[PDB]
């Protein structure tokens, strides 16, 4: 059902000439999201999944791609018939969107591993039965826009997805499941998620997609893996130069993951004459103040993985106290789970061997240590800090004793005479949550009281009996 001028770059013989695919649909009126997915899917199987034979570039002969085309365009529209969901003013109902939803739910394989990789793409869906929970939505919207739907859009927070629709694209629906064991609200608003102000819904700072977007989406879907040691080159080219048209278009400036994955590609293999990693995650943080309200997570958390790899700790700790500074004003509530467990990882493990490693350095005689610097002090005070703000408040706490243990550890790596020059105020730093402000007195002596300081943060009311 493809039209002629969509069918006269083939055949693809190279990672170039998909990316000429790519520059002529994002030059149309709606770029066709279900040709680009089977495209991306199909060199992304025989360039990950199966090399067998592999000598170039998996050709992508029209004939294939039309026939998978095919497929599922005869899947959708004999499942789905229109005539029994009027539309009603050129936008769509929710009925038909949960029709929609359903028929992909339904064409999946009984029993699968969800969080396989190389399951995201209509690839997948048509020659394995098997999509992950994005990769649901996607093929929804995919679905919707070859039914002719064009008020259909995915909606993306840091970790999930849904679409927006009908009048003024006002609407919210669920069409895929979120994590695991969760019980599934498919055909329901987000509402209630938003009104709850949990980190899965953003406050409804999430983002809604236009058509280019949903491109952006795909190619940041591209997955590079071969197995656990291995990613295929050709794979890294082929996202990094279609990330790059993207962003020539203009279509990642409302887009900050997709501008911190760019980066994350360019800090792995630059190119040449583009923006620097950093300037690149800086641009995606800034693409968050602009247009979510300064309310996402992973601009900053981008930021500091770059600074922790390159061992530039006094950014690493700016950029993870940034991060607890936007978490602060979210209610930790059930399906937040994997930005707790992020939050845990970097408070219990990776801040702790940074500064590890800090002291061995400094024990050589460095000069300029994160653990002479008052500033860098303050940055750890501001992460935990954000982290006991957060908490207040929420149906549910952060905070037990496990994160008591490496706060005293990472407390101690500043000498005293460090500790002592930041100034708390009511270096300079203001604390929010409780939790910090009663452990005011205990974070400057020479010895840090480590019974006390486990109190004031588990706020556990009591010693051993005996
Ligand atoms: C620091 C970080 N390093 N990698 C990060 N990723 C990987 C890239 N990710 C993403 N990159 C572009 N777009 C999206 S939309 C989305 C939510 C989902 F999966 F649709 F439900 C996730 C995500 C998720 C966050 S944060």
């Amino acid at each position: 059902g493809l039209k002629a001028a969509q069918k006269t770059l083939f055949p693809l013989r190279s990672i170039d000439d998909v990316v000429r695919l790519f520059a002529a649909e994002l030059g149309r009126e709606e770029p066709d999201l279900v040709l680009l997915s089977l495209v991306l899917g199909f060199v992304e199987h025989f360039l990950a999944v199966n090399r067998v034979g592999l000598t170039y570039f998996p050709v992508a002969d029209l004939s294939i791609i039309a026939a998978l085309y095919a497929r599922f365009t005869a899947q959708i529209r004999g499942a789905v018939d229109l005539s029994l969901y009027p539309r009603e003013g050129g936008v769509s109902s929710r009925e038909l969107v949960k029709k929609v939803s359903d028929v992909i739910w339904n064409s999946l394989s009984r029993s699968y591993f969800k969080d396989r990789a190389h399951i995201q793409s209509l690839f997948s869906f048509i020659t394995g039965t098997k999509l992950d929970s994005s990769g649901v939505a996607f093929a929804v919207v995919g679905a919707c826009q070859a039914l002719g739907l064009r008020d259909v859009h995915l909606a993306l927070s840091e970790d999930h997805a849904w679409v927006v629709f009908g009048p003024n694209g006002e609407q919210t629906a669920e069409v895929t499941w979120h994590g695991k064991g969760n019980e599934d609200r498919r055909g329901q608003t987000v509402n209630a998620g938003v009104a709850e102000r949990s980190w899965l819904y953003l406050k409804g700072s999430y983002m809604r997609c236009d058509r280019k977007m949903e491109v952006a989406f795909m190619v940041c879907a591209i997955n590079p893996s071969i197995d656990l040691h291995t990613d295929s080159l050709e794979l890294l080219q082929l996202q990094q130069k279609l990330l790059w048209l993207l962003y020539d278009l203009g279509h990642l400036e409302r887009y900050p993951m997709a501008l911190g994955n760019l980066a994350d590609l360019e800090e792995l293999e630059p190119t040449p004459g583009r923006p620097d990693p950093l300037t690149l995650y800086h641009k995606g943080i800034a693409s968050a103040k602009t247009y979510y309200r300064d309310e996402h997570i992973y601009p900053y958390m981008y930021l500091a993985g770059y600074h922790c790899r390159n061992r530039n700790v006094r950014e690493a700790l700016q950029a993870w106290a940034d991060t607890a500074t936007v978490i602060q004003d979210y209610n930790y509530c059930r399906e937040d789970e994997e930005i707790y467990k992020e939050f845990f990882e970097v408070a219990n493990d990776v801040i702790p061997n940074l500064l590890k490693e800090a002291a061995s350095l400094l024990e050589a005689g460095s000069q300029g240590s994160a653990l002479q610097d008052p500033e860098c002090f303050a940055h750890l005070l501001r992460f935990y800090d954000g982290i006991c703000k957060w908490e207040e408040g929420s149906p549910t706490p952060v905070l037990h004793v496990g994160w008591a243990t490496f706060l005293v550890q990472s407390l101690g790596r500043f000498e005293g005479q460090v500790r002592q020059k930041v100034r708390i105020v009511s270096p300079v730093l203001t604390f929010q949550s409780e939790k910090m402000k009663g452990m005011k007195e205990l974070l400057v002596a020479t010895k840090i009281n480590s019974s006390a300081i486990k109190l004031q943060l588990t706020a556990q009311s009591q010693v051993q009996m005996k």
